[PDB]
């Protein structure tokens, strides 16, 4: 249940393209998630209302959360699987006061794939797509183990 060195290299090679504009990519990832799975909006404080006023795009809340989610994820991916230090607190924040089911982590993983396919088709071929899916699977499987310890079924 790990990635090979070459799988990690594929992941970090395409992540280079995301690092050029973390905030723009992160906002896009969340929009993708909310369009494909609008039920995920219920987990935030401000996006349902912004959406109700046709104001999600360019909002301060989308900017803040877009930066947060991909800044954090990039730090985790660069650990290449040795990420317990990051995932213990991250699981706690997504399993306690805010309860984020694993299916929603699955959905944002799919959203990341779709955004990268759309924005960087020439840098996101078959092997890179498979490796990124596998990294994101590892990412939520290790979160899910911590969910179990935390008493959250996911
Ligand atoms: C790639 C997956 C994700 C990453 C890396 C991530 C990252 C973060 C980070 C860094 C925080 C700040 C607290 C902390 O630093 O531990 C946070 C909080 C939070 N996350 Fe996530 N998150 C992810 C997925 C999700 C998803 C899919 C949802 C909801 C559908 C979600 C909902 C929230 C909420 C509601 C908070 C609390 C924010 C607040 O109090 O306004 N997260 N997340």
């Amino acid at each position: 249940m790990g990635l090979s060195d070459g799988e990690w290299q594929l992941v970090l090679n395409v992540w280079g393209k995301v690092e050029a504009d973390l905030a723009g990519h992160g906002q896009e990832v969340l929009i993708r998630l909310f369009k494909g799975h609008p039920e995920t909006l219920e987990k935030f404080d401000k996006f349902k209302h912004l959406k109700s006023e046709d104001e999600m795009k360019g909002s301060e809340d989308l900017k803040k959360h877009g930066n947060t989610v991909l800044t954090a994820l990039g730090g985790i991916l660069k650990k290449k699987g040795q990420h317990e230090a990051e995932l213990k607190p991250l699981a706690q924040s997504h399993a306690t006061k805010h309860k984020i089911p694993v299916k929603y982590l699955e959905f944002i993983s799919d959203a990341i794939i779709q955004v990268l396919q759309s924005k960087h088709p020439g840098d996101f071929g078959a092997d890179a797509q498979a490796a990124m899916k596998k990294a994101l699977e590892l990412f939520r499987n290790d979160i899910a183990a911590k969910y179990k310890e935390l008493g959250f079924q996911g």
